[PDB]
């Protein structure tokens, strides 16, 4: 099946997915110098005081925290968004090496990894649904550096050893996404795509020009986690990143400077 290496990665993505060489694909460079600060776009509001995580899944791709958003609950809405969208879940993609890890590259610097808050919008009803239309979904994504770590991500690094492999999950309860949210919500936007395949054209991408500090510990345990199931060869998850794709015709805006 599609996956990161040589015969299954990126690169070949678009033998089954011909959207892979769409006009609207993620991720990108954000090259800031030609980014447009647009004074008209609102701050961004991020309410996520009642959401609920579930569960934590490992999926074979990266892993998962997910939310009960069958309630008006965490929710994103201003910025470049009309209306509403409700948080499903979040996850991260990460290198092998501290000097990679990120989709988004800001100027070309790759970050160590990327998280990506996954939020539909509440007028098509579903998350499925959305995924079918242009603004369908909002993902908010926010690079992580290696440093000092961040007290709130470590609820989840712990319960990774539980999850170690391709479709384990875990009862994942009162998580609270607010400690991974860095203090600037200074950001980009773009219209883009979903990273992975299907690759669908359907993401109102907002990427966080602030990054958070994970430390060294917390992403080598993102790195023990496998590719593989349970009594498979072990196949470290690592590198679950696509790399930037053409612009082609879109503006990046910033809401600063
Ligand atoms: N970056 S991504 O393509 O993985 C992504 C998007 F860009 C997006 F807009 C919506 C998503 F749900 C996902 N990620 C999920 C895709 C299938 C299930 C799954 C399992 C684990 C982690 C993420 C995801
Ligand atoms: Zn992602």
């Amino acid at each position: 099946h599609w996956g990161y290496g040589k015969h299954n990665g990126p690169e070949h993505w678009h033998k089954d997915f011909p959207i892979a060489k769409g006009e609207r694909q993620s991720p990108v460079d954000i090259d800031t110098h030609t980014a447009k600060y647009d004074p008209s776009l609102k701050p961004l509001s991020v309410s996520y005081d009642q959401a609920t995580s579930l569960r934590i899944l490992n999926n074979g791709h990266s892993f998962k925290v997910e939310f009960d958003d069958s309630q008006d609950k965490a929710v994103l809405k201003g910025g470049p968004l009309d209306g509403t969208y409700r948080l499903t879940q979040f996850h991260f993609h990460w290198g092998s090496l501290d000097g990679q890890g990120s989709e988004h590259t800001v100027d070309k610097k790759k970050y160590a990894a990327e998280l990506h808050l996954v939020h539909w919008n509440t007028k098509y009803g579903d998350a499925g649904k959305a995924s079918q239309q242009p603004d369908g979904l909002a993902v908010l994504g926010i690079f992580l550096k290696v440093g000092s770590a961040k007290p709130g991500l470590q609820k989840v690094v712990d319960v990774l050893d539980s999850i170690k492999t391709k479709g384990k999950s875990a009862d994942f309860t009162n998580f609270d996404p607010r400690g991974l949210l860095p203090e600037s919500l200074d950001y980009w936007t773009y219209p883009g795509s979903l990273t992975t395949p299907p690759l669908n054209e359907c993401v109102t991408w907002i990427v966080l020009k602030e990054p958070i500090s994970v430390s060294s510990e917390q992403v080598l345990k993102f790195r023990k986690l496998n590719f593989n199931g349970e009594g498979e060869p072990e196949e470290l998850m690592v590198d679950n990143w696509r790399p930037a794709q053409p612009l082609k015709n879109r503006q990046i805006k910033a809401s600063f400077k």
